[PDB]
């Protein structure tokens, strides 16, 4: 129950449902960087302002802020000296590196990168079917994963929503910049030797075997 590991994956392939199967086992930190600002937008805080609209235009936030979100999670934040599950994190080449000097310094690096490979075809009918409970980071869809209790988280009772950047039209901005930008790191971890597939078309439970097989732990 420690690993130190990064989730890859275009839009929809599910690290968010897969992490706290990971979170579960090793009782490692799941740090999702999506959620972090999402989290600032619900504060009101003016990072969480401005980050709203360019998240909702299928852009990609700052990497400075991003680095600088991430160094200050693994430096104070307590639950990240189990290990760490990186989710959303690095997502362009720059945070990929500054990634690997931080925890070069700190004399922690990486042991796993799992890419979630999933054809695009698919992604668009898992976006447009997800909710979300947004005080948990919970993401359950209306086909192929329901709530019980439809339109109600099943853990907490309250009520989900629909993410606002969870359209087709952002989510062809979502997937271009997820090809152009975040695909190249996938090399990089190839490169470093930690990187692992998944076919992550497969429904969850067969994921997560996969994802169980693929750490060398089943
Ligand atoms: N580091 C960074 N640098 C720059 N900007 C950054 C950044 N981090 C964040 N940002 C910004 O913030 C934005 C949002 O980031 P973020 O929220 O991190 O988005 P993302 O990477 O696009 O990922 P998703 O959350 O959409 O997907 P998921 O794979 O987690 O899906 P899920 O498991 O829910 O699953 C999807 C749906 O399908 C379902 N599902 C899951 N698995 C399966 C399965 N096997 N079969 C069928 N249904 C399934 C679910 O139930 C659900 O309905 C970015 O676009 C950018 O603006
Ligand atoms: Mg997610």
């Amino acid at each position: 129950e420690s690993i130190r590991m990064v989730l890859i994956g275009p839009p929809g392939a599910g690290k968010g449902t897969q992490a706290p199967n990971l979170q579960e086992r090793f009782h490692a930190a799941h740090l999702a960087t999506g959620d972090m600002l999402r989290s600032q937008i619900a504060k009101g805080t003016q990072l969480g302002l401005e980050a709203k609209k360019i998240m909702d235009q299928g852009g990609l936030v700052s990497d400075d802020i991003m680095v600088n979100m991430i160094k200050d999670e693994l430096t104070n934040n307590p639950a990240c000296k189990n290990g760490f599950i990186l989710d959303g994190f690095p997502r362009t080449i720059p945070q990929a590196e500054k990634l690997d000097q931080m925890l070069k310094e700190q004399g922690t690096p990486l042991e796993k990168a799992i890419e979630l490979k999933v054809d695009d075809e698919l992604l668009v009918a898992r976006i447009t079917g997800r909710l979300i409970h947004p005080a948990s980071g919970r993401s359950y869809h209306k086909i192929f994963n329901p709530p019980k209790e439809d339109m109600k988280d099943d853990v907490t009772g309250e009520a989900l929503v629909q993410r606002s950047d969870d359209n087709a039209d952002a989510l062809k901005k979502r997937l271009a910049a997820y090809h152009a930008q975040t695909e190249p790191i996938v090399d990089f971890y190839k490169k470093t030797g930690i990187w692992a597939g998944v076919d992550a078309s497969q429904p969850p439970a067969t994921v997560w075997a996969d994802i169980l097989n693929k750490l060398g732990k089943n």
